[PDB]
Formats: structure tokens, sequence, C-alpha cells
């Protein structure tokens, strides 16, 4: 199969392809690496020779292609696939990017949740997959077990989002705004007698000063959050807190009675895992040893943790989770509200399960087909 | 009125010392400065002497006051309030502290929400007043306009706690790592050209490695988040999940019919202001202009926030909120659930209304009374 990788050197393209050299996905592929800047120079060596360097705009060079690959993002996808398939492309795109998402002819790939909907589309000449959302795919990592025995009611998710969301150059942007609020205070911070309104007052000048570096987030991230992510849209919902609905009810098929999913999508000042809290109404009295089980058996990535301060401390972080594909899942608990209210919080990492994974297991699965 | 100020020299005390400055509060009382290591040195001078520094475990002193404001906390209390009701004093005893909140002697003091309730205690022999914990407070200086209209059936909270909540050496502590996590990449940050991976890898790295500034929080924060406050309890809530329901009912004196509060309390990268994510579940379709009424009406202090992008990332913030009597509360609108469920997302100071400002408050109201 011959498979062209596109935005292979941006940031989700670049966990891609370590992932594909860990799995050794190369070994059953040939690569054909594109470039959106620079053409004809070796393409790079991940383990075995992949000739040039090719013109990823170039229809005719895509149209001898089995498979794309694509993490380059929403404007790259609109500009090339309408015409590639006009031009009568009938290969797999794969695309980390949202435009295709809910296409008529697109699935959106998360196989744990959904393999047989990937598999049935494959088979009926389905030619387009798409990874979901990040918060979309760790939330589904973490609670599949419950979605897909029917038996979630609505769902209010209130998230902690990541500044890999955003992007590269927002990640460093917030690395650089915890630098420029330690610089303020560094000299009299550690001093105990030193006041700790003065240094409250330091940092929060600094933070509102014009100075403050903001370029990319508007506002401060670091010391702070930003309780709104994307574009607005007409019902009062960011399109960011939109896309949940529509997407897992997408990768669940019940687009004719979809689950009720809302609540409000937050930044706050973390590398690159997403944080989520829920509030999950279930249709029946289940007892929580069952709702463990169904959880935890869902797949082999969720890790349900027991609900426990120091365990939970220890566990359930982002600086436990980052840079690996477990999705622990805890603070598991019926509510006040009653029985058929449980409580969960999860975290997992935006660049695997929330962009890059969903894409290389995707390719395996029409390898394997 | 001779007003007795134990742990005036702290973080809540530092800011209650600098509120009663600023309004002057000094003016109608005759201060008297106690301490724990600092017992004979002169008493600060805030405008007018206030002596020596007399002892606060001294019971026979104690009880020359007509009244105390202790910003000590939980232990303090414990050990001097039952020595000191039992030696027969009558004075009031204002409190920060968590200790006496839900004894039947005590009032919870947020006056406006329950100025009447502080009143009635007053005319009746109330001698026992304490604020409630910061996130109750905040969110019905927020939500006060829907909870005294008995409009609310439940309600589920997933919080984002500032650094501050957890004290003084906490919010330095934040600070630290932040700064740690800045230094371990500058070099790379600095150049245009770095591997974003490379940079994530270090910061990652750094964060779990002993050199970095745990001693306090016990895991990283900056970076990071901690989805466990305060002890747990035997049905699975942490102790300051379940604050949120029997103070704020008792608050409202709704203990016969008390509304469901619950949800996950968590520790973020914050500097002194804690957010709130609120599913509010309401007992009727109300049009959503008159929400915002009944919310905006309801308190000098809150600030209702339109739900549009822009303004909202510049006001709904910690950023924005520090330091400020301000109780910003936005993304208003109906759910996905139905037009009885409200989204509503607020922003408080942790340190103002979350702790020194019901205690100066108070003292005012018994002075008037």
């Amino acid at each position: 199969m011959r498979v062209g990788l596109v935005g292979w050197r941006g940031m989700v393209g670049s966990v891609l392809m370590q992932r594909m050299v860990e799995e050794r996905d190369f070994d059953l592929i040939e690569p054909v690496f594109f470039s959106t800047s620079q053409i004809g120079v070796p393409a790079p060596n991940f383990g075995k020779d992949a000739g040039m360097l090719h013109d990823a705009f170039d229809i005719e060079s895509l149209k001898q292609l089995d498979a794309v690959i694509t993490c380059q993002g929403g404007s790259y996808t609109e500009k090339v696939y309408p015409a590639l398939r006009q031009a009568g492309w009938k290969g797999y795109w794969i695309d980390a990017a949202s435009t295709l998402r809910m296409d008529k002819e697109a699935i959106i790939t998360l196989d744990p949740v959904n393999l047989k909907q990937i598999l049935h589309g494959i088979h009926h000449g389905t030619k387009t997959f798409v990874g979901g959302n990040c918060t979309v795919s760790l939330m589904l990592m973490a609670l599949g077990g419950l979605y897909e025995r029917g038996l979630v009611e609505w769902m209010s998710a209130m998230t902690y989002q990541a500044a890999s969301g955003a992007g590269a150059q927002n990640m460093r942007e917030l690395i650089s705004q915890m630098g420029v609020i330690n610089d303020a205070v560094s000299s009299e911070l550690a001093n105990p007698a030193s006041s700790i309104l003065d240094i409250d007052k330091k940092v929060a000048e600094t933070m509102r000063s014009g100075s403050f570096p903001t370029d990319n987030f508007g506002v401060p991230l670091a010391g702070s959050l930003i309780p709104w992510i994307d574009v607005k849209r007409d019902n009062g919902q960011s399109k960011e807190e939109w896309k949940a609905g529509v997407e897992a009810n997408k990768i669940l098929g019940l687009q004719d009675s979809p689950v009720p999913i809302d609540g409000t999508c937050v930044r706050i000042g973390a590398m690159r895992c997403h944080s989520q809290a829920l509030t999950i109404k279930l249709k029946q009295n289940i007892p929580l040893d069952e709702i463990e089980e169904m959880i935890a058996t869902h797949n082999d990535w969720v890790k349900v943790i027991p609900n426990e301060r120091d365990i939970t401390a220890r566990e359930l972080t982002p600086a436990k989770v980052t840079g690996t594909l477990s999705v622990p899942v805890g603070r598991l608990r019926k509510m006040a509200m009653g029985d058929d209210f449980l409580n969960a919080f999860t975290v997992g990492d935006q660049l695997l399960w929330g962009a890059a994974e969903p894409l290389r297991r995707t390719l395996r699965i029409i390898l394997a087909e």
C-alpha cells in the first residue's frame, strides 16, 4: 500500500511519526512524504529510504496514492480534498482536521469505541476517515463502557484543556508566561518574611501589563484560565462545546436519538493533557461496582483509579498522564442528586488518543482488511 | 468596642488588615492585637497606636474583649473557643475557620445573602458568626438571585480552585514551580527553530523530578491539576465537595428541604481566584433575560458578563478578578439537556468574599446594631 504523509513535521505529525516508528507501521507500507514548503530533496529516513519530498498540492501525485494520512490541518484539507475527489481519486483519506468530520461520506474514527462502524464503512465503500475532537475522543476512551450499553441519559462536561489543543506556539507562550510571572518576584519569593500580598501585587501587575506575552492566547493563561475555546455559535455554545454532542453521537451511531452532551470548555495552564469533570445522568440505578467493571473492561487503556486522596493526587493528573496512552478515570461515585447521577473525573493525553493515535490505528485496520 | 485580632499577620489576616484600613474600620473600634510568637512586641500601627501584642492563648486577656476576629485557623479555635466560652465570655466570636460552621449556636455569615438571618441572630443572643467555605461564599455571591427565589432544584459544581486556598506557602510554591518549568527550557524557547516535542519532554521530566518543588502540594501544580481537596469522607466525597451542600443550605435556612449540591473540587494553577463551572437545574423554564436580571439585581458585586467570546476572555478570568470584590458570572445559557438546565461559569477572589470580607462586614453589622 502506497501511503502519502502530509504535515508529518508539525506537532501532531511528529507524534504520529514517533508512534509509527514505535509500532513498526512503516514495515507494512510504502510511505511517500509530501511537503508544503520544499520538494525534490530527500524524504525523512525513519528506518528505511523513502525517496524524495513530493508536492503536497499536486493532484496527479496524490492520485497515485492508495491512502493519505494528513496532519496538515483544515486549510490544507479544504484546498486539496474536494479537487482530489472531483478528479476521481478513490483512495483512503485519513485526516486529523475537523473539516470533514460531519461530512456524509466520512466516518469519525475511534476504533476502541466504534471498530464495528469503521469496518462496516470499509466494506461498503467509505473512503474518508477522520479523527475526532480531542476532548470527545478522550471522554469516550474513558466512558465507552457506559455509552456502548446505552446507559447515558445525558452528560454535563466541564473541561480543563491543555495548551497543545491550540498549537505548539500556544504551548511555548504558556511556558514563557510562567517564566515572566516568576521573574517578577523571584528575588523575594523564597523569603518567608517578604510580604505575600506584595508578591501577589507584583504577579497581578505583571500579568496585566502590556508586555505580558499574550499574542497567541490574547489574555494570560498561566496563573489564570480562559472559559471560552473557539468561535461562538448562535445558541450560545462555543464551537468546542458543540463538537462533543455532534461528534460523539456520530461515533456512537445515535444521530437519530442523540445523547445530550454540553458544558463549558475551559483552557488551563497544562501542556498536553485534557482533563474533564463529568456529571453523568444514567437511565437506571446501576451499582457502583458494576459501573466500575463496565468502564474498566471496555478497552486496554482506560484505568479506573481507586477513590482515595493520595492515589488520586498521584495518578489522576496531567503530570502522571503526559506523553502516555493511559486514560485514567477516577472520583467515580454516585452524587447527592441521586443514585442515577454519576460523578467522574478523567485525564488524557491530547496528542495521542486525542490526535495521532486514531490515525495510525485506522491505517492498520484498513491494511488488515 | 474592644476587638481582639488573631491571625492578623497571616495571609487572610493581612487581607483583612488591608480591608479594615481601606474602609476605616479601625476608627470605630479599639483594636487589641494578639500573637503566638511575638508577645510583648509593639502592636502594628495602621493609623493609631494599639499598644503591645497580647497573648493569644491567655483566656483572661481574651475575656476583657467585646469581640474576637480570628483568621488563625481550625486548631486555634478548637483549643481557645471552648475554654473561653466555659470561662463565661459572652462576646462576639467572628471566625474564618471551618470549626464552628455547623454548630447550632453559630451562624454562617454572608450578609448579601443572609443579612436577615444574621440580624435575627444578633437580636436573639447569637454570639458566634463564622465565614463560610470560600467556594460556597463565592458561588452564592454569584447565584444568590436564583437560590433566594427557591428556583434551584439541584446544582453540580466543577471547581477550578486557586493555590491561595491551600495557603500562602502553596501560592509561593505554585510560582516557584512555574519558574522551574521555564528554567528547564528557557534556552529552547529563545530559539524559534527548537522542537516542541523536545521542549515538552524536558518540561515533563522537570515536573516529575525530585528537584521539582512540591513540599506543600505533594505533587506538581504548575502544568497540572489535583482533583482532590481536603480529607476523604465515607460516601466518596472530599470534605471540600461536601461543604457546599451543608453550608449553603444552612446560609439559606433550607435544612428542612435542602438543595442537592455536589461535584468535583479541583486545585489548578491559579493564584488567588476560584472559578466554578455550574450545571444548574431549575424548577421552571425561566426566560434567559429574566435569569440574568435575577442574578444581576441580587447584590452590588455580582456582574453578569455577556455571553460573547472576546468579552468573556477579558472579564471572566482570575487575571481580571484578582484582588477585586467583583464576582463575575458568565456563559449564562440553557443547555442541550433542556431549557430548565442552566450553564454558569463564575470567578471570585478567594481572599476577599471567600475569606476576609464577610468577617469585617459582620463586625460592622454588629457595631451598627
